[PDB]
């Protein structure tokens, strides 16, 4: 209960200063990049092999394994910085400006804006431009640098709204077979947003662009995390209203996307992450 | 000290049809796939990036990352059957066989033999045949059985020899600067055997062929596990020699290389392996 994650937009200059600060210290130091392997990893691993689910998306554990990955990274920022938290991007209030593309997050003391389109919408403000800021292709390797094309799909033109998150937050099973893309009144279906989709979590994704966009790639932009923290934010809100519900499936579901299954790459299960007070941190909004 | 890691060739019939047992279940469980992942997922972590070392290969981390691997891979045995553990495949022995593609390591009850030529080299035979024992590819995709051809390659048509081994131990260095494959008289590199090579390891690899042949997915055949521990032993006799000797380099390598640095996929530091003994286990004689 002790860490507060607040929202973007509600950070001091400070603390939006000592937060991006602690980010490219953590990438000076080669730590960074173990996050985009991480995630990059498991989403090689499917349950089963040959599935379209994986350790991290289209199945049940996408919830608790990215608040996994998102407590890890919490955790090497206090390390460098213990007054540091993790921050929280509410895209839903974002999506009513006229143009979202005018959020303060997106300013040059903070993420940087969208990319340049003279130079293959290579970002070229803020303090992840393409020369203050190394990305890493799908196989390891040097890729010259954050690609953001805000809006640009025909698909996702816009983020979502504050509705579409109300009402996945009404629906009461949090998942249900067959725990995939496919899976009818899931809250975490709805959440990751496949059904009709690009829809909340994907709508995310691809709205950004850029690495953003690919889902492999798309820890690279540290706006990945901040985006997380939102996902695992309105997880955390939906275990507060439905207590009587929880994790499923208990058992009897792919290995990897049960309760009590270590969440590759990591041993942690689903289980170890249920409580998130337990773990250090509350959201502001409680 | 307690678990002792037993050459394959002193296995009880008992003790080998309980470690293939173990091995089986181990991948009915789809924790093996843990294994065959964490090997890929290192080999795509560059050191730095853009760079020619890996977590786990091709630097100095390469011993500390595979004794890492085959501890958390023996606990997982030990967890299904306390009694089982790692036997390692000594191969410079087997070296010295008129034939070694009938060495007792290749048995109908072990790991099967080579692979058939009429099969585009589909093992055929033993617990771990098509048909009874499924591949993953590099990407994480299904593949759909084991290819194993021994000697096939001109540059490595033989197992490394005895002498290779008794000449790595009187290297006096773990490993020097840059810390890669152009590492000059380290005892890490000629061991992996790149320098010069293929000598020893990169020599064992290519022998056997197969998924053994290319190395993100040399994990799909189980006796990568013997092999490696194998290679283990061998380290493990060059820190009693050169007992004093520890790990190179301290500080000032790339991370994911230095005693103190966490070994991609783990928070494991090389420090935390260096005495095996410490790890509870132990190599016969």
């Amino acid at each position: 209960k002790y860490r507060v994650r607040k929202n973007v937009l509600h950070l001091t200059d400070t603390e939006k200063r000592d937060f991006v600060r602690t980010v490219l210290i953590l990438k000076e130091k080669g730590i960074y990049d173990r996050y985009i392997a991480w995630h990059g990893a498991a989403g090689k691993f499917h349950t089963p092999p040959g599935s379209d689910r994986n350790a991290a998306h289209m199945s049940s554990a996408f919830l608790p394994w990215h608040r996994e990955y998102l407590l890890r990274f919490e955790r090497d920022l206090q390390s460098i910085n213990p007054e540091v938290t993790l921050p929280y991007w509410e895209w839903e209030t974002d999506a009513q400006m006229q143009d979202p593309s005018q959020s303060q997050i997106w300013s040059a003391d903070f993420m940087g804006g969208n990319g340049n389109p003279i130079k293959d919408f290579i970002v070229d403000t803020g303090p992840f431009a393409a020369g203050r800021w190394t990305t890493i292709d799908e196989q390891g390797n040097p890729s010259g640098g954050l690609k953001r094309n805000f809006g640009a799909t025909k698909e996702a033109p816009t983020l979502p709204t504050r509705d579409d998150v109300l009402n996945a937050l009404k629906i009461t099973q949090y998942d249900t077979p067959p725990w995939d893309m496919t899976s009818q009144n899931s809250f975490r279906n709805q959440l990751e947003g496949f059904i009709n989709g690009p829809q909340l979590h994907a709508r995310v994704h691809r709205w950004v662009g850029g690495q953003m966009g690919v889902v492999p790639t798309a820890p690279n932009d540290p706006v990945f995390f901040l985006h997380h923290a939102n996902v695992d934010r309105i997880w955390a809100v939906w275990q507060i209203i439905h207590r009587n519900q929880n994790y499923q499936p208990m058992k009897n579901g792919p290995f990897g996307q049960n309760f009590r299954d270590p969440m590759y790459p990591w041993n942690t299960t689903p289980e170890d992450v249920m409580n998130h007070r337990k773990l250090g941190y509350v959201y502001d909004i409680e």
